[PDB]
């Protein structure tokens, strides 16, 4: 997250970090007992998700890895695209909910937010130029930038679908290592940090999540298989 602050501990119960070789790789956001939403191309090395967590290195109470049984990245993701850049983890088993491991409700009402709707964004990514990595979380309020003025030529010119949304990146924005993390506004998981390369803390270039409500039917079917 560039430009943000260090995150309350635990506030976010619902926040991941998804893990390769216990080694912080995307974001991600409980949304099942059993399931963690995060982002395709996050992905034979050992993929874990940690919960419970504010500091990645430090021993607390609330913190615990889990295997996973399945990653599921959405079907029709593509390398070189951004569409459809969800991914679904089974854990081992179902984590065990506390204060600080609990699952966020997500949007399932296929409509836009307001304009300039003040999201909050957390990571474990890089927190400057130099690739600075932090070892707690970090989050950012961000508000929604409307599709029109994302998709405009000096900005992202056209690729934004309606499957997509952005937020402004005017220095503060997520970045690499928040992909698969939670956009969440009002309450709700409402975005999912996209997962392709992309400029971070450039105005003219916003931050871009895929919306959870478009994808409704893939995440339903996905957690009840
Ligand atoms: C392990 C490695 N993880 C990744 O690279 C993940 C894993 C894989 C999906 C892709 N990843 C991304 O971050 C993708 N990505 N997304 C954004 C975005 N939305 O702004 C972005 C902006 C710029 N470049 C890449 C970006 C890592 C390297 C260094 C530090 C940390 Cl903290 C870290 F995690």
């Amino acid at each position: 997250i560039l430009g943000g602050r260090e995150a309350e501990a635990h506030a976010r119960p619902y926040m991941a970090s998804v893990q390769l070789n216990g080694a912080h790789l995307c974001g991600g956001v409980l949304v099942a007992e059993q399931w963690v939403l995060s982002a395709a191309h996050c992905l034979d090395g050992k993929v874990q998700v940690l919960l419970g967590a504010h500091s990645l290195s430090q021993p607390e109470p609330s913190k615990r890895l889990y295997d996973v049984l399945r990653a599921v990245p959405h079907p029709d993701s593509q390398p070189d695209t951004i569409d459809h850049d969800l991914l679904l983890l089974q854990l081992s088993e179902k984590a065990t909910l506390g204060p600080a491991v609990r699952p966020l409700p997500w949007q399932r009402v296929d409509r836009d937010v307001a304009p300039g709707t003040l999201c909050d964004v957390a990571g474990w990514g890089i927190v400057n130029h130099a690739g600075r990595r932090p070892d707690s979380l970090q989050h950012v309020l961000l508000p929604v930038l409307d599709r029109a003025t994302c998709n405009r030529r000096t900005h992202h010119d056209g690729a934004i679908t309606e499957r997509l949304m952005c937020a402004e990146s005017n220095r503060r924005d997520s970045c690499k290592g928040d992909s698969g993390g939670p956009l969440v506004c009002g309450g709700v998981l409402e975005g999912v940090v996209t997962s392709g390369s992309r400029v971070c803390g450039n105005r003219k270039k916003p931050g871009i999540y895929t919306r959870v409500a478009s994808y409704a039917a893939w995440i339903d079917s996905v957690l009840a298989s």
